[PDB]
């Protein structure tokens, strides 16, 4: 799994207390609440629990250690270290006017609220987002994937199409001609911000998104498997995506239809949500992070950066859990003993709706990567249930 392999008390856990994280995986296989899946949890820099669960696809072969997911939304943090190595070459500032690099973004309106004809009223944008807020998802950009006729800015974002676009240029100048969700700085929320970082790094590397992630992370970090699509002598090795169905709430094949397809390259590559990897990639880039740039003497991002990354960019003022909160391109846990989560201050995590989960908690020196493909709901609960099936069985002392 190209990273060091231990017994659980070199990482300072009960081998008893694993065991129960190992039995809840089988139990959730078992109740037929998920095809399979693959789990990896490293303290140390060591790998102490390692395992793969029922099947790749629901009739046929075992879920090997190697088998490639679908890791959607948790795509963004991967954006924000290829954004973060931009940001050490100079070219760009978080103080920047995303309009600065984006000049198209000048002519941002904002949905103020609606008329009689249910249609938004428009005004002008206050001023271009800054980078650090398009960093943070407080940059008022709409999401793309809700039909919402209570929030006009995403309907008409659904409408446009923006994540289906022909190109990255396409994306951006559909966002440019859209209504904002709100004026920049007002609130956290979840955003095509990321799909956005991701015309920004092409505009500014001279690269496409695809190959500048290759060259600056994938090959340097030894991260295979890790890309925008899956070539034809990969995709035996690929899990297949179920959802539960109205009624009987079984495993069902999943419909996302064409744009989330993974058997070709896509025309515009989403850095919200474009990724596909394994558990040994997502668990190298996670050390990486650990180790605050660097792994197997290879460095990407000076420590200062890894450091910046992972605090709380949010401001005093501020929807998602008490001493909850966010990095660039990561949610912060800046004081969990307020919602009584088990993990560190300053553990960083995140997750996609295919059902993969991760975080990575500096102050115990441990990650934790949770790999599975079902759609809405049980995700979620496998990445809280294996956070407690994990600090239960952790031992440490009291030493403050
Ligand atoms: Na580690
Ligand atoms: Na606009
Ligand atoms: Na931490
Ligand atoms: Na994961």
């Amino acid at each position: 799994l190209a990273l060091p392999k231990g017994k659980p008390e070199e990482g300072g856990f009960s081998a008893e207390r694993l065991k129960r994280l190992d039995d809840h995986m089988q139990t959730m296989v078992d109740r037929g609440q998920i095809a399979g899946g693959v789990t990896v949890l490293a303290r140390h820099g060591r790998v102490v629990q390692a395992r793969a669960f029922g099947r790749r696809v629901l009739g046929g072969d075992p879920m090997p250690m190697d088998a490639i997911f679908r890791i959607r939304s948790e795509t963004k943090p991967v954006t924000g270290v290829a954004m973060m190595m931009l940001y050490e070459q100079g070219l760009w500032r978080l103080d920047d006017p995303v309009s600065l690099h984006i000049p198209e973004f000048a002519n941002l309106r904002v949905a103020k609220g609606v008329d009689e004809t249910g249609q938004p009223i428009l005004t002008p944008v206050s001023r271009s987002p800054t980078m650090r807020e398009l960093m943070t998802h407080t940059a008022g950009f709409a999401y793309g994937l809700a039909n919402d006729p209570s929030s006009p800015a995403d309907q008409a974002y659904y409408r446009a199409e923006v994540l289906q676009s022909a190109s990255l240029t396409d994306l951006v100048q559909k966002v440019s001609g859209l209504p904002m969700f709100a004026e920049p700085g007002q609130l956290w929320r979840y955003s095509v911000a990321a799909d956005i970082q991701g015309y920004i790094v092409e505009k500014l590397s001279g690269q496409s998104l695809p190959v500048f992630m290759q060259e600056r992370i994938f090959t340097p970090l030894g991260m295979k498997d890790t890309a925008f699509y899956v070539p034809e002598e990969k995709q035996a090795r690929l899990a297949a995506l179920y959802d539960g169905d109205p009624a009987t709430g079984q495993l069902v094949p999943a419909v996302e239809g064409a744009w989330r397809d993974v058997s070709k390259p896509p025309a515009a590559p989403l850095g919200g949500g474009g990724l596909v990897s394994t558990a040994g990639d997502f668990a190298r880039f996670a050390q990486m992070i650990l180790n605050k740039g660097e792994l197997d003497g290879v460095r990407i991002l000076k420590p200062e950066t890894v450091a910046l990354m992972t605090q709380n960019h949010l401001p005093e003022g501020f929807p998602f859990a008490a001493g909850m909160g966010y990095g660039i391109d990561m949610a912060v846990a800046v004081d969990p003993a307020a919602s009584g989560a088990p993990v560190g201050p300053g553990t960083v995590s995140w997750g996609g709706s295919a059902g993969t989960w991760f975080w990575i908690d500096p102050a115990n020196n441990l990650f934790f990567v949770g790999m599975i493909q079902r759609l809405g709901g049980v995700g979620p609960g496998l990445d809280a249930q294996s956070r407690t099936l994990v600090y239960q069985a952790l031992e440490r002392p009291p030493m403050p």
